């Protein structure tokens, strides 16, 4: 049993901007209203209840490059 | 049995930026409100309650490379 | 039995700007509010109750490279 | 039974920037108000309640760079 | 049974800035509220109740590098 | 009176090549004669008068990228 | 009055090259006679009179960037 | 009279070269004669007069950059 | 009247060469010859006259980055 | 009146070379001959008469990086 594992990658992920401008994020307000009474969890639970979440992300640029490489034997 | 594992990686992730102008995050206000009683968590359990973000995020670029090699034998 | 592990990574994440420009984060205010009783945590939970984040981040260049290798025998 | 391992990373993360600009941080205020009674927190619990969080991050470049090389035999 | 572990790693994290520019960060004021009876923590616990935090953070870079390096036999 | 002047520029000016070959500047010779009597030069003049050049230029690449910005007012 | 002025260069000029082959200036001889009576040379005058040049230039890359920027009131 | 004056450069200029070769300057010889009377040189006058100039020049790249800024009022 | 000045520059001027080969710089001879009665040679005045230059300049790379600011009022 | 200079330069110039190889200089011979009769040289004069140069110049690497900053008021 001879096994050969040699992938290549010389890939290029770009980017390029001469500018973003003016970005402007003005939302009006809000209210979130939750009634609960009882609350029970339990193995592994990943939760969020109750959120107002304002947010701006300008990044200049955010390229992902993502590999998994797996053998199993 | 003989293995041989040699991959080869030579990329690139790349950004680049005139300029990223000017950001105006201005957002009203508001209101989260939770009325619970009881509560419970147990194992491995991840959460929030109640919460108001306001989050502005700039990065001169935030390029991201994830790279997951492993091998089971 | 012969294994050779032996990959390679001559990979570059890169950024460059001119300049960021101005930023203004100005939002509003607010209130949360959480009415409990009882409450009850146990074996690895992780939380947060009751919370407001303002928060700016403005990194001048904040790529990422992570790198998983990991052999099983 | 021979292993050999011997990875090569000749990588790099890098930024840069002519300038980050005029950053100005100024939101509103705020309320936070939790109403509990009896708390009861075991065995690795993590958490906070009731918190302001007002934060201002600008570093000139926080490039992340992580490696994991582990080996089960 | 022989086993050689010799990774090499000739990487680099960089950042370079001309200026970070002014930063102002004058957010308004707050109030931060709880209410509480009985309070019990037990094993390896970690928690806070109750705080405001006006951070500034301005490195003139934080790069970071992570490395681990196992092996179990 | 609001005058902005911020051009940006993100070009490049590139040459590749895989050799020089071979080059072979071989010219016969000559003869200059230049005859004169009374030479009257004022005031910003200049001359080449009576000369032979061999001039052999190989510059392994030699782009050139002239530029000016000007305002007045 | 106010005037800004902030232009952008990101810009780059580049070559490379696989060798410089072979080159060869073998020019053969010459002569250049001058013959004059009375010179007369005020006020930013140069000359070259009765020369013979040989020249061989040959640099591995010679990219040449020129720049300028004035303003004036 | 508010002015401001904030150019940002970021560029580059670069080469890259394999091997110089092999380079032969074997010219032939010659004569350079020049025969006047009289010389009057005043204010600012240069001359080269009567030369033989064998040259050589073969930098391992020799690039430039020329910049200039200048404001006036 | 308010004149700020702050002009960034982050460029770089760069070569890379493997080798410098074999040059050989070998010019047969000559003459030179000048005739002349009369020197005059007043203010600000230089010259070369009768010279015979063998040069060989073999700069390892040989950049050059000129630079210049300023202001008058 | 209210003037603000503070230009920021991170440049950089540099050069690599992996040998400096074989250079060989050798000219031939020759002669230079200068006949005059009356010299008068005065304020700010200066010559070079009647001279022979063998010159080899080989800087291991010879960049050079001028500047200049000047305010007049």
């Amino acid at each position: 049993v001879q096994i050969v594992y040699k992938p290549v990658d010389l890939s290029k992920v770009t980017s390029k901007c001469g500018s973003l401008g003016n970005i402007h994020h003005k939302p009006g307000g809000g209210q979130v209203e939750v009634k609960s009474e009882k609350l029970d969890f339990k193995d592994r639970v990943q939760s969020k209840i109750g959120s107002l979440d304002n947010i701006t992300h300008v990044p200049g640029g955010g390229n992902k490059k993502i590999e998994t490489h797996k053998l199993t034997f």
